């Protein structure tokens, strides 16, 4: 129910997500979370919804449900803040909003840097994203400094390519290795070789968007649906799952922390019940087969950022 992180901390393999929670749900989709088991909660700024998650893990600390170090609270670094300057500011923001003295983990959300400023995707005249000049191993600098004044336990990344870990991990004077990095993952687009990667260099992989993310803003318009895969629905037949259930039961078995998003009460329980049954060899490797190398989040409008992770070849 939870892995070794490189500090010596244990992280539970199941998480609840927060992109598109809207503020009005998202406090009694958290309570019902911690209600129902769940022990860790990914976060971001970006999501424009923390206070509202911290009024949830509030209401639970003060009801002595759960105790503060059995939460594992996951947020991240926006793409404006990675100035060295502002870093500290970013993560105090976010322990504010969420009403925390400290983080469990806390990413750099993206490798790219924008133009610090009030708009998350700064845009100049020709309605390009504007990016800053900073780099990767300076705002990593930042992010190590965090840890050395207590404001969070561990720190990682979140959606690097394999080089990009690599100059990371390559840093003279490194002093904290990256202890998780979180990248998109499900049976269209399988990651083998990057978590073949991350995980012989000790850092522990978390799958976003396991369920395809049905809901994220853009089209696809109609198009392919993880859920509704006929192929998919049938090896949860056989077990007496749901296909969402098998969805969140195969990253779990690559070794992998999940963190399926809902703000549905009988969802949210139904995503909890993986624990109980086992998919067979056979059934992982015919998921593993079914990739098509189809991201939900490409992050198409910085493609000509000097940053942007995925031009390489994982
Ligand atoms: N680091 C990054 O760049 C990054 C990027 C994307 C996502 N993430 C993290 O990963 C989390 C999960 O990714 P995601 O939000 O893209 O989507 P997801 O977890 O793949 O799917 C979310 C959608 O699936 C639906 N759903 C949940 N359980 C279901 C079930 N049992 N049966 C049928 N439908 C179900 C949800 O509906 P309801 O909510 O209506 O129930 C929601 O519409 C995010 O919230 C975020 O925390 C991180």
């Amino acid at each position: 129910s939870r892995l070794l992180l490189n500090n010596g901390a244990k992280m539970p393999i199941l998480g609840l997500g927060t992109w598109k929670s809207p503020p009005g749900q998202v406090t009694e989709a958290v309570k019902v979370a911690i209600d129902v088991g769940y022990r860790h909660i990914d976060c971001a700024h970006v999501y424009q919804n923390e206070n509202e998650v911290g009024v949830a893990i509030q209401e639970k600390l003060r009801e002595q449900v759960v105790k503060r170090e059995e939460l594992f609270i996951v947020s991240k670094l926006w793409c404006t803040y990675h100035e060295k300057g502002l870093v500290k500011g970013a993560c105090q923001k976010t322990l504010s909003d969420l009403k925390l003295d400290y983080l469990d983990l806390y990413l750099i959300h993206w490798p790219t840097g924008f133009k610090p400023g009030k708009e998350f995707f700064p845009l100049d005249e020709s309605g390009n994203v504007v990016p800053s000049d900073t780099n990767i191993l300076d705002t990593w600098a930042a992010m190590e400094e965090l840890v050395d004044e207590g404001l969070v336990k561990a720190i990682g990344i979140s959606n690097f390519n394999h080089l990009q870990v690599e100059m990371i991990l390559n840093k003279p004077g490194l002093k904290y290795k990256p202890a998780v990095n979180q990248i998109e993952c499900h049976p269209y687009l399988t990651q083998e070789k990057l978590i073949q990667y991350c995980q012989s260099k000790g850092i522990v992989v978390t799958a976003y968007s396991p369920l395809g993310s049905p809901d994220r803003p853009w089209a696809k318009p109609e198009d392919p649906s993880l859920l509704e895969d006929p192929r998919i629905k049938a090896i949860a037949a056989k077990h007496n799952k749901t296909t969402a259930q098998v969805l969140i039961r195969f990253p779990m078995q690559r070794n992998l922390v999940v963190i399926p998003k809902s703000v549905t009460p009988e969802r949210i329980a139904e995503n909890f019940k993986v624990f109980d049954f086992e998919l067979s060899s056979q059934d992982m490797t015919t998921l593993l087969s079914y990739n098509r190398n189809w991201r939900v989040c490409a992050l198409l409008s910085c493609t000509s950022h000097k940053d942007y992770p995925f031009h390489e070849e994982f």
